[PDB]
DNA sequence: CTTTCCACTTATTCAACCTTTTACC
DNA sequence: GGTAAAAGGTTGAATAAGTGGAAAG
């Protein structure tokens, strides 16, 4: 119902493989003549400071629900089966590029099994339940029992380009970080300032993080490692490139969310920074309150 | 019988954050 | 030497992904 101007369908595609997901769920349910239901889908859930985000999602494709996931947060779910179809068609012609894409193309199958209403009959549950098996984490434990024969194999990896500067605004404005870094520092003020941008991933999509430095002409790959789990970040430290490559890149590809107002408070300190003035006193007091005015600082 | 919606749950991949060290001139 | 850049990380929660129940014809 949202009235604001529509989201660019490439920004949308970035935004998805960010933040998207695709459901399909083979329940246990003992009034289906099959003795299973099934529900087929696309959902995104943001905090509720991006609320507006999903309501201009749902304006744009005109489909989708919107209610509450606990108290701090809100989902869209696409799932009415007519309405998918325009969740096919966007995706057909705006193609993912993360390895979501096999998602996509798993919920695509599916999507082919209900069409032909095979779902109803025990042929088209086991079809959906060896499409399930790939699918983001795979069956549940009521489904291995019920269907020993599916064995679960991993995927082969997705290798796609970047499409254009639309899609990173959208991947940005999931994934990215505007970071105003307050270093002690050997120097006059004692304070040195860095701006530092990040795109963080999990190690599944290296290949696609490698390309960031291509595509956007700097920066580098950090990695990371906690308990079991391993990511990376494509990040920028050197402020000619922040200003001259990063910051014109998002000011003609406009971010959505609020990260929008923490990339506009960045770039309030980038053109501090171009002008020397953050190795002013009047400069470096406007940056710290800048700091504590962005990201976990900004109010809600 | 099946679809659709709305309330609700949960593991970790994200974002955002820090300090210290080295590069650069 | 002093400023910029990179290195070397930590961690809490907004994401992704999933689950429970039932209204409706
Ligand atoms: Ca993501
Ligand atoms: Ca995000
Ligand atoms: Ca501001």
């Amino acid at each position: 119902e949202s009235r604001r101007e529509s989201i660019n369908p490439w920004i949308l595609t970035g935004f998805a493989d960010a933040e998207g997901s695709f459901l399909l769920r083979i329940r246990n349910n003992n009034k289906s003549s099959v003795g299973y239901s099934t529900e087929l889908g696309f959902q995104i859930t943001l905090h509720n400071k991006d609320k507006s985000i999903l309501e201009n999602i749902q304006s744009t494709w005109k489909v989708g629900v919107i209610a509450n996931s606990g108290d701090n947060a809100v989902s869209l779910k696409v799932t009415r089966f007519e309405d998918l179809k325009v969740i096919i068609d966007h995706f057909e012609k705006y193609p993912l590029i993360t390895q979501k894409l096999g998602d996509y193309m798993l919920f695509k199958q599916a999507f082919c099994v209900m069409e032909n209403k095979e779902h109803l009959k025990i042929n088209g549950i086991k079809e959906l339940v060896r499409i399930k098996a790939k699918l983001n984490w795979g069956l549940t434990d009521e489904l291995k029992k019920a269907f020993p024969e599916i064995i679960s194999k991993e995927r082969s990896l997705i290798n796609k380009n970047i499409p254009n500067f639309k899609w990173l605004a959208g991947f940005t404005s999931g994934e990215g970080c505007f970071f105003v870094n307050l270093i002690k520092s050997k120097s006059k003020l004692g304070v040195q300032v860095q701006l530092v941008f990040s795109i963080t991933q999990h190690i599944k999509d290296k290949n696609l993080m490698n390309s960031l430095i291509t595509y956007l002409g700097c920066g580098y790959i950090k990695e990371y490692n906690k308990s079991e789990f391993s990511w990376l970040a494509f990040v920028v430290t050197k402020f000619s490139d922040i200003n001259d490559k990063i910051i014109p890149v998002f000011q003609e590809n406009t971010l959505i969310g609020v990260k929008l107002e923490d990339f506009e408070d960045w770039c309030k300190v980038a053109k501090l920074i171009e002008e020397k003035k953050h190795l002013t006193e009047s400069g470096l007091d406007e940056i710290k309150k800048i700091k504590l005015n962005m990201n976990k600082g900004r109010v809600f």
